[PDB]
Protein backbone atom coordinates (compact mmCIF):
# COMPACT_ATOMS: atom_id res chain seq x y z
CA UNK A 1 0.00 0.00 0.00
CA UNK A 2 1.01 3.91 -0.08
CA UNK A 3 1.06 3.98 3.79
CA UNK A 4 3.42 0.62 3.52
CA UNK A 5 5.57 2.10 0.59
CA UNK A 6 6.28 5.83 2.80
CA UNK A 7 7.10 3.77 5.74
CA UNK A 8 9.93 1.68 3.75
CA UNK A 9 11.04 5.16 2.77
CA UNK A 10 11.41 5.89 6.01
CA UNK A 11 13.19 3.17 7.55
CA UNK A 12 15.27 2.50 5.16
CA UNK A 13 17.31 5.79 6.00
CA UNK A 14 17.71 4.49 9.58
CA UNK A 15 19.30 1.49 9.24
CA UNK A 16 22.17 0.90 11.56
CA UNK A 17 24.84 -0.62 8.58
CA UNK A 18 24.91 0.45 5.12
CA UNK A 19 23.77 -1.42 2.75
CA UNK A 20 25.94 -2.74 -0.29
CA UNK A 21 25.64 -0.98 -3.10
CA UNK A 22 23.89 -3.70 -4.99
CA UNK A 23 20.84 -3.40 -2.50
CA UNK A 24 21.24 0.42 -2.20
CA UNK A 25 20.91 0.06 -6.08
CA UNK A 26 17.71 -2.01 -6.00
CA UNK A 27 16.29 0.14 -3.78
CA UNK A 28 17.24 3.12 -5.81
CA UNK A 29 15.80 1.91 -8.94
CA UNK A 30 12.33 0.11 -7.39
CA UNK A 31 11.69 3.15 -5.60
CA UNK A 32 11.68 4.94 -9.51
CA UNK A 33 9.50 2.33 -10.70
CA UNK A 34 6.82 2.56 -8.26
CA UNK A 35 6.61 6.33 -8.59
CA UNK A 36 7.56 7.76 -12.34
CA UNK A 37 7.26 4.00 -13.43
CA UNK A 38 9.31 3.13 -16.58
CA UNK A 39 12.67 5.00 -17.26
CA UNK A 40 11.99 8.32 -19.19
CA UNK A 41 15.58 9.76 -19.07
CA UNK A 42 18.80 9.28 -20.89
CA UNK A 43 22.02 7.46 -19.79
CA UNK A 44 24.43 9.92 -17.87
CA UNK A 45 27.61 10.17 -20.09
CA UNK A 46 30.89 11.35 -19.20
CA UNK A 47 32.70 10.10 -15.67
CA UNK A 48 29.04 10.30 -14.37
CA UNK A 49 29.45 6.39 -12.88
CA UNK A 50 27.23 7.40 -9.96
CA UNK A 51 24.90 8.76 -12.00
CA UNK A 52 25.07 5.31 -14.93
CA UNK A 53 25.04 2.97 -11.93
CA UNK A 54 21.27 4.20 -10.59
CA UNK A 55 20.23 4.73 -14.31
CA UNK A 56 21.00 1.12 -15.37
CA UNK A 57 19.46 -0.29 -11.93
CA UNK A 58 16.04 1.72 -12.55
CA UNK A 59 16.46 0.86 -16.36
CA UNK A 60 16.25 -2.71 -15.87
CA UNK A 61 13.11 -2.54 -14.67
CA UNK A 62 11.53 -1.15 -17.64
CA UNK A 63 8.07 -2.90 -18.32
CA UNK A 64 7.70 -3.53 -14.39
CA UNK A 65 4.57 -2.27 -13.07
CA UNK A 66 3.89 0.47 -10.47
CA UNK A 67 2.26 -1.73 -7.77
CA UNK A 68 4.40 -4.56 -8.34
CA UNK A 69 7.75 -2.54 -8.15
CA UNK A 70 6.08 -0.47 -5.16
CA UNK A 71 5.49 -4.25 -3.07
CA UNK A 72 9.14 -5.29 -3.99
CA UNK A 73 10.55 -2.25 -2.55
CA UNK A 74 8.67 -2.31 0.54
CA UNK A 75 9.37 -6.25 0.74
CA UNK A 76 13.11 -5.94 0.41
CA UNK A 77 13.07 -2.81 2.63
CA UNK A 78 11.91 -5.17 5.42
CA UNK A 79 14.47 -7.57 4.43
CA UNK A 80 16.83 -5.11 5.31
CA UNK A 81 15.72 -4.34 8.53
CA UNK A 82 15.93 -8.15 9.80
CA UNK A 83 19.41 -7.99 8.38
CA UNK A 84 21.18 -4.76 9.04
CA UNK A 85 19.28 -3.49 12.18
CA UNK A 86 16.84 -0.51 12.39
CL1 LIG B 1 30.46 1.78 -2.40
CL1 LIG C 1 2.63 -9.13 -10.40
PB1 LIG D 1 1.48 -7.91 -11.11
ZN1 LIG E 1 14.36 9.64 9.68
Amino acid sequence: SQAEFEKAAEEVRHLKTKPSDEEMLFIYGHYKQATVGDINTERPGMLDFTGKAKWDAWNELKGTSKEDAMKAYINKVEELKKKYGI
